[PDB]
């Protein structure tokens, strides 16, 4: 007593199986989902004959279908998508100021800000996963791309992440090959020291959330005990992001593309995003207010770019 089903790692590429109805998935095809529902305990129902279930990538075939779409080789990547998708399928994804948003569930603010921010850089992703996930979640479902990132961040449903290292592994994953920057550092004891960046490195910098300051100069520590000046010589990349732990800073419309406001505690506190248009929406996932200013507990900064040359000698 047997139906025909599909199996799959990239729901694209099927393959025909014939089941047996009187033993589970998991007996004949290992773990096994249906939409991110583990069925691997369940028998072959009739309703099931014709439907896709993802398994995991165990045979040549099936590994390298996995890794063309994913780009991961992680062993437990496959079964941590289908576990976020369960709960990502349910989470809902409002439109907010032309925008997809996420409203709010089991911690998923940080997800909310990165995902509005994505939609107000210019990026693109390598995987085929991601660039088909990221256009369905452009056109307003965005179950699947939440569920990928939580996968490739090796984040849980409920997990509070953090925005700057969310970006930083969408970066890797992106193709940031023309990005380039070149920093100066002046010591008085110890004179200049010039540094080049490329790709995510060139994009991201910790300590300052002004680009203005950061093309000024910023004071960090030597190894001779002073401090040192620290200034951008050259950059080219559509976007900038300046990040800096949380503290009270203003944000002046016109000056920015968007920012993340972080309020509370060590892993238990709550992400905004604000972002400049005809004036400063604060997009608090389904929740939305308007203001000429803005101050708070900015973390992260985004800017728009293309070419930046220093005029300091
Ligand atoms: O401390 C946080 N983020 C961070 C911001 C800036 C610098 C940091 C340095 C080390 C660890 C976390 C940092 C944080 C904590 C909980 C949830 N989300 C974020
Ligand atoms: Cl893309
Ligand atoms: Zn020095």
């Amino acid at each position: 007593r047997t139906i025909k089903v599909f199996t799959t790692v990239d729901n694209i590429n099927l393959h025909t199986q014939v089941v047996d109805m009187s033993m589970t998935y998991g007996q004949q095809f290992g773990p096994t989902y249906l939409d991110g529902a583990d069925v691997t305990k369940i028998k072959p129902h009739n309703s099931h004959e014709g439907k896709t279930f993802y398994v995991l990538p165990n045979d040549d075939t099936l590994r390298v279908e996995a890794f063309e779409y994913y780009h991961t080789t992680d062993p437990s990547f496959l079964g941590r998508y289908m576990s976020a998708l369960n709960h990502t399928k349910k989470w809902k994804y409002p439109q907010v100021n032309g925008l997809t948003s996420i409203k709010w569930a089991d911690n998923n603010c940080y997800l909310a800000t990165a995902l509005l921010t994505l939609q107000q850089i210019e990026l693109k992703f390598n995987p085929p996963a991601l660039q088909d996930a990221y256009y369905r979640a452009r056109a307003g479902e965005a179950a699947n791309f939440c569920a990928l990132i939580l996968a490739y961040c090796n984040k849980t449903v409920g997990e509070l992440g953090d925005v700057r290292e969310t970006m930083s592994y969408l970066f890797q994953h992106a193709n940031l090959d023309s990005c380039k920057r070149v920093l100066n550092v002046v010591c008085k004891t110890c004179g200049q020291q010039q540094t080049t960046l490329k790709g995510v490195e060139a994009v991201m910098y910790m300590g300052t959330l002004s680009y203005e300051q950061f093309k000024k100069g910023v004071q960090i520590p030597c190894t001779c005990g002073k401090q040192a000046t620290k200034y951008l010589v050259q950059q080219e990349s559509p976007f900038v992001m300046m990040s800096a732990p949380p503290a009270q800073y203003e944000l002046k419309h016109g000056t920015f593309t968007c920012a993340s406001e972080y309020t509370g505690n060590y892993q238990c506190g709550h992400y905004k995003h604000i972002t400049s248009k005809e004036t400063l929406y604060c997009i608090d996932g389904a929740l939305l207010t308007k203001s000429s200013e803005y101050k708070g507990p900015i973390t992260d900064v985004f800017y728009k770019e293309n070419s930046y040359t220093t005029t300091i000698k």
